[PDB]
């Protein structure tokens, strides 16, 4: 993410770190002991989590199973969504946690934060976590910034000041707001910046009921 600063050590449990053959590729959430939440997109042979990350705390596990949604559109990135299924049972340490869905979609809090490892605004990829505090666009105003583009399965949020944002890398990260996963990391202006253009996220309070049945079954 570009414009923001490292996360506190204790500030983000729920956070994974989702590689393949070696290399970084996306962030995640832990939302459950045995389920990781991230982007369709995010989708790639040998998976590999890793939770408590910023190392002692740290845990990592194969992917058994990686669920992408149904009805995810790749060229618009409509229904960004997926879930993996640990193989080792999540280890809760208090450096790693699940993070609770927002559940209802007409929820008030404006103010939230995004977290990853992606493109900082050097070009750079950092070795410690950061984070940024930016706000929810209001759906029509965002529709306005992309014509054609924005669904109900999305969310908007980015910065007017500063152009705090998520970037390549941070795919599959929590927007989080009022301490409830609100939204995923999915798409957004290249290059990274939201001061013209917010950032676009999968809407988590729409797919309750999926992750419900996935989890469940
Ligand atoms: C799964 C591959 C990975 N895909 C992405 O990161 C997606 C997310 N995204 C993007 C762009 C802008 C914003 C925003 N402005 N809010 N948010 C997300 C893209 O453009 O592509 C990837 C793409 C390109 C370089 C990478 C380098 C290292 C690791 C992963 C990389």
């Amino acid at each position: 993410l570009v414009h923001g600063g490292p996360c506190d050590k204790t500030s983000h449990p729920y956070q994974a770190a989702l590689y393949t053959s070696g290399h970084l590729l996306c962030g995640g959430v832990l939302i459950h002991p045995l389920w990781v939440l991230t982007a369709a997109h995010c989708k790639k042979p040998n998976l590999q989590v890793f939770l408590g990350k910023h190392e002692s705390s740290q845990e990592q596990s194969s992917v058994v199973r990686a669920v992408i949604h149904p009805d995810y559109d790749a060229a618009s990135h409509d229904q960004d969504i997926m879930l993996l299924r640990l193989a080792r049972p999540a280890k809760l340490s208090e450096l790693i946690q699940p993070l609770p869905l927002e559940r209802d979609c007409s929820a008030q809090t404006t103010s939230c934060h995004i977290l990853g490892w992606g493109k900082t605004a050097d070009g750079d990829f950092p070795d410690t976590i950061q984070c940024a505090y930016i706000h929810l666009v209001s759906r029509e105003e965002c529709e306005h910034a992309y014509p054609g583009q924005i669904t109900q399965n999305m969310l908007c949020a980015g910065d007017e000041k500063y152009g705090k944002d998520s970037c390549q890398g941070d795919s599959g990260g929590p927007l989080v707001c009022g301490d409830h996963l609100r939204g995923l990391v999915s798409w957004g202006n290249i290059p990274c910046g939201s001061k013209e253009k917010p950032g676009v996220y999968t809407n988590v309070c729409r797919y309750t009921n999926w992750i419900q049945k996935t989890i469940q079954a």
